[PDB]
């Protein structure tokens, strides 16, 4: 438990006299993840990663970041909304939320935000361009935690898009109590009938009811806690460096 | 302890996919300073914990199975609160968009009954519910503040107890003692309006936190105890369990 | 007829050289009231109450208030929209209206507004919160006219929620020509089949099509003009006092 | 007082057993009208015309029309918003209002609506077009009451755009108690400095602050009740004829 | 080809060192025009007229105007949206477009815009009113090109509302290669069955599915390039004159 | 000029009796492109490529596609909005436009759409997600034309992000009349001061006012028409294939 950098457990007494340089907003989804992983995986993983990166930036450079509570409202695909307790969030709803967050942070004096997404269906570039014009003095960056470091050499499964080896391993590391690997299905996935879409000539969202069986995309069976521990270490290190640099530099000098 | 059957925050598809759910409970909170000593997420944490307890009671007692959704941390706040660090004011339209998206999804999934259990008195859902009643005429949405299910009067000593006070502190001490250090609390001294009729409640204006409060609390929380909190939530939990069961077993009118 | 404090009958020549301290916005509904009361009851009653309070405030303290034209756009319940000429107004529509009113009044130099509602279906706290941030120097209060003084002990009917003894008495007092009590039905109402909702553990809107027969909720038969006269006197006095204090004090001092 | 065709005075008891063929929606503004005319002129005038026309159609044809309460929310020009108690309504606010009105009337089974406007600043064609796709079985027509019959030859003043001889004469006829013509300014107006805008090659809204003194456009001096009575007789007959034809014919046959 | 005044062919190099006085936005529609005219007629015609007008203003007075690319998003009528490739634009969508265009132009330092519409179903008065409050130092004017000079006098056909003799003649002048007059139908149109709507007591949009056979409204078959040339000459001169006056005068002086 | 597959030149008479299988929506931007390339480069290029692919699909397989007029409304970066005649479009405005296009196309019976973007600032995945739930029977795919084929071996310049060698070459091929290579600047660009943003640990938009001098990103000076001609051949062939597969297969089979 870290009240200095994790708002989810913090209180005003602990934060009111401290200077904060960068705000971190974990952004996930309420989404089924194969049969074995939590509905809130895309919130929990970026939150725990962000807190660790915040701890490193503080101990390493004295840069203090606050990790906000994660946003559980993700954008989903055809076939997912019909699965129980999967919440599809319209883009405009997500934008309204980010607007309200940035408005408040701005009033509070903050000027640097990183959105750390745990859901690949979330896209923030358009929202960020629009807010760049409303709040010209407020820097907003965006990343998916799972794109900071390539999974090559860290995991065996070749297909690993959702609730696969990487997500399961990272969950096993941070919260082994939240996942029983023995409960996982194989995460078999089916391609489109339009070859050009499989060749990525153009993009169409995967339909979950046609493309998946257990809601996972990728076999998680070789996942371990140790694999998760090893993978997140360079992720945390690179994110901490970004927080430090966002704190220490203007965007252009 | 961890309950994947009724607490979506810890649950997974494997546990939920072969079970029948009757009622959905949406805890709706705020990200909001609570004096110096309570968590920023107090208004999310408390209704989540109450609702899970009531879900567990309804299940063991009647076989009525409810799902408690993840708490919504987007509250509507007052003047002077937005400037406090990490407090997030949410516009009513933003909240309505959220509830629209939740209801749309739950409706596609086959669900037809939802209770919004609020932890924050600044949240108001009657307009959203009226508007959604016309869009989804087969979908029942109720709303309650957890702290209005049973009056705190009798259960606590402090007479002023509106925000981060004795009652909220006690219930946090009960459910999450590790999250609250009572020794860190301020007195929660509050200042009334200079317009008497507003103090008398002839009309309503929002309290300005910057003018009205010193430590962001409204009410002295210092006689708070875990046991006071435990005793107060017992009847709240039992009444909510009863509402869950009757929502599951009856239509609104018969 | 009072052109000084009632915009419904006023003109620019009467008002242009006067100072106004508080603006009053009566907000009602276009809504069936049992068989006997006007569709515009919820506009008419706060308008007349407001004008009398404004007159009292001026005579007694020299505080001059303008009563704006009533908003006939109320928020209604399931079953009411199907009744002829009942106009359900969405919350967003209502918010748009109040934004336009506040924006104009602000440009005109006004900084003090009371919304005096005649329809309990209307809720303004959310709107007021959001406008507080948009216009921080603009004070907006809201009240239902019928909550200023409790009707318990002014009226005999136990149930009296809509077009019952209280509303009818007050209409009989202000506009006896618009109400014929002989035409009223009993206003019988049915409760919910979910006991916890009648006990008010939680809130669900009453469904008019299941809960009412004639659109009324409460028996109006014991209504008299004299009861209405007696009931509005302290409401008007209390509101006049509010206006005076709003004109004469800052929100905090 | 006519509870049959005027909702502003009507009740559910008088309306509930009767068939209504056309709904008429008076749509005005809250707007200063020189020094002499009511703020609510643009609501009062279409309301009274429409009621008289509805009474004519009913007595001569048995076609029954309901005249809804006037919408006091108009679209205004630069300079008007700063005049006390003028309320500028955004187009989107107006459209939200009509959508709510039409959605309610539609559920009630009504299929034919006339928006009878009293304010030239109001434009409903875009709203009507959009609602024709949402409710293809719902006929919406719009008219300005003051364009049903040209004022040429009914009034003396050449410039007569706002709070001028025609509107004043029509108010003198319907509500002589609400207007004292001796209080009027000359309603002097200044043109643009861009000649082609005065020639109407292109449209720009008139700025009230630059172009008017007393808020009127056109001298009302020669207004009389006689002139008002004479002008409205053919307007009322034309509108009664339209109500009858909307009632008895499909748009196309 | 004119890179000085036509953005559709221009590049930053050509424009970056020149002073621009007025911005011209052609606004059209994607709409069937009888059998023979282009879908983009309403974009092409005002574009070509604006460019010629800008060229005349430049040569004659040294006033330099930029003609923006045409907006192909018009507001359409019942029965048109079912015709292949006709795109109906909601009023709110058009307003969002104009807001974005104005916000960008304002930031660039421009303060004068003319919207030149090619489609009668487009209405900008409301948008202009709302924007005058948001951008008080930004003059926006609007005109339909075909209303700058009345076509009566210049053309034979009695009816000429859409894709008729005037539009066909003007297209044959500017782009003879895009129109084969031999393919045109007669553009026969049916009136309403409600007499008063044909007489224009009130407005209802024409229903294209009931009212037209070939999608045209007006017989175009006497159209000629010479007639089109003749008609655009005085339109081009009047518009050039408006651009020069807009550039050289404040709205009021 | 091909009226069969290019709506910008087509007319109802040519299309009304033909079966169309897939709709192609070119989506561009109004944006400075170094000194030498047109402001409409991002509209013109995907338009011309789409028309060629539509011709190939028809000649080769009998699959008939309509290329809609290009949408000139792009999402832009800080620094771009201040450049003359650059029009930044908010995400919500873009989505309102796509909502309108799809609504119309759906009414007309079409069930398949490819958005072919010319501007990398445009992002359609969110809009497409939200529309999949609104119109579950309507397939929407998105592609950037410049991502269909890698530039490796086709062009020399290493940096080529905007108005560089590839775009300049492709414009020289399709419209040599619209580009003078001799006018081009070097398209020099500058990185961020935040090293982790240059390493792509997270995303922030480039600020044009700090990162470019001439508005281009990439040296265009080795561009040729023959390089453009060679490059678009496989782009056209792959897109033709996608159009055919879209016409002939369900998304999943
Ligand atoms: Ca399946
Ligand atoms: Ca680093
Ligand atoms: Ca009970
Ligand atoms: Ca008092
Ligand atoms: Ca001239
Ligand atoms: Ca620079
Ligand atoms: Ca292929
Ligand atoms: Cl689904
Ligand atoms: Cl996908
Ligand atoms: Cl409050
Ligand atoms: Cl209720
Ligand atoms: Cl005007
Ligand atoms: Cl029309
Ligand atoms: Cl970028
Ligand atoms: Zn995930
Ligand atoms: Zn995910
Ligand atoms: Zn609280
Ligand atoms: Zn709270
Ligand atoms: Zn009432
Ligand atoms: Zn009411
Ligand atoms: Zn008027
Ligand atoms: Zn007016
Ligand atoms: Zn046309
Ligand atoms: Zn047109
Ligand atoms: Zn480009
Ligand atoms: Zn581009």
């Amino acid at each position: 438990m870290n009240k200095e950098v994790d708002l989810s457990v913090s209180c005003l007494g602990k934060v009111k006299e401290l200077k904060y340089d960068v705000i971190i907003l974990p952004w996930g989804a309420t989404e089924p993840h194969n049969l074995h992983l939590p509905y809130l995986t895309d919130c929990i993983l970026p939150h725990d990663i962000a807190v660790e990166a915040a701890e490193l930036a503080l101990s390493r450079s004295g840069v203090r970041c606050m990790v906000m509570p994660p946003v559980p409202f993700g954008a989903h695909n055809p076939g997912q909304r019909e699965l129980p307790f999967c919440i599809h969030t319209r883009y405009a709803t997500q934008q309204a939320i980010l607007e309200d967050i940035v408005s408040s942070l701005h009033v509070q004096g903050f000027r640097k935000l990183l959105i750390l997404s745990g859901h690949g269906g979330n896209n923030f570039k358009g929202m960020i361009r629009d807010l760049a014009f409303e709040y010209p003095d407020f820097l907003i960056a965006a990343a998916n935690w799972f794109e900071v470091v390539s999974p090559k050499g860290y995991f065996e499964a070749e297909i690993d898009d959702h609730a696969g080896e990487s997500e399961t391993s990272v969950m096993m590391h941070y919260h082994p109590e939240l996942v029983n690997l023995a409960e996982a299905g194989d995460g078999e996935s089916k391609p489109f009938a339009i070859a050009s879409l499989n060749e990525k000539v153009a993009w169409v969202p995967r339909h979950w009811d046609k493309a998946t069986v257990d809601s996972g995309v990728g076999n998680p069976k070789k996942a371990t806690a140790e694999k998760g521990e090893r993978y997140v270490k360079p992720i945390v290190e690179k994110l901490a460096g970004l927080f430090e640099e966002m704190a220490q530099h203007d965007l252009y000098e």
